[PDB]
């Protein structure tokens, strides 16, 4: 099949919102989206990962853990996760600081990308082309000290988590597994996607 670009890619299949983060997040890191353009869909894929982890999860009127999937939650209902990435840098420790004062949560020494108030923990996501098992090592040396839970995705549905304690229910993380595996799959019928995993 013919070549497609990634960038198409990316615009096409990536919410306008999550796209825009993804280019700030590049711009930050001093990366260029049109030049590092794996990166970009990688970095697009784990915003997305981060936002589907936490969507339709509450904590209800009496303070136990809830899957309300409608439009309208009850207006008494607290979202379950703080999201931190997609943040700037400013306002993702601005947030880090308060959850931590608040709670006696000790701060973390990089920023993580949920935290969780039904389990009292930040959550480090991970999405990756490789074993997942050589990725949650990468994370977990790179986190030392672990307050942080770990929480790896691959793209073939493989999961690995910190003391295989996993958060959520199966459902929830089979609608992620399934939105890997679409976006996997575009790339293939794309002639992106070998590349794509081979440049993690
Ligand atoms: N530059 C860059 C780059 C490329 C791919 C992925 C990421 C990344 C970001 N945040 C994360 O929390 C994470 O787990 C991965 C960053
Ligand atoms: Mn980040
Ligand atoms: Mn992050
Ligand atoms: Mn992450």
């Amino acid at each position: 099949g013919p070549l497609g670009s990634m960038e198409d890619f990316v615009r096409q299949c990536f919410n306008p919102m999550i796209v825009e983060l993804a280019e700030k997040a590049m711009k930050e890191y001093g990366e260029d989206p049109k030049i590092e353009t794996n990166k970009f869909a990688a970095i697009c894929t784990h915003l997305e990962v981060c936002f589907m982890y936490s969507d339709f999860h509450f904590i209800d009127e009496r303070g136990e853990s809830i899957i309300v999937e409608s439009g309208d939650p009850n207006a008494l209902l607290k979202h379950r996760f703080e999201i931190i990435e997609g943040r700037d840098r400013i306002m993702a420790w601005t947030v880090v600081n308060s959850i931590c004062n608040t709670t006696g949560v000790e701060k973390p020494k990089f920023l993580p990308d949920l935290y969780d108030y039904k389990e009292n923990r930040f959550i480090e996501i991970g999405v990756t082309r490789r074993e997942v098992h050589i990725y949650y090592l990468e994370k977990a040396n790179k986190i030392k000290s672990e307050k942080t839970h770990i929480h790896i995705f691959s793209f073939t549905g493989e999961e690995m988590a910190t003391k295989a304690d996993y958060t959520l229910d199966e459902e929830s993380r089979a609608r992620i597994k399934t939105r890997l595996f679409t976006i996997r799959q575009e790339m293939a019928s794309r002639s992106l996607w070998d590349s794509f995993r081979q440049s993690e």
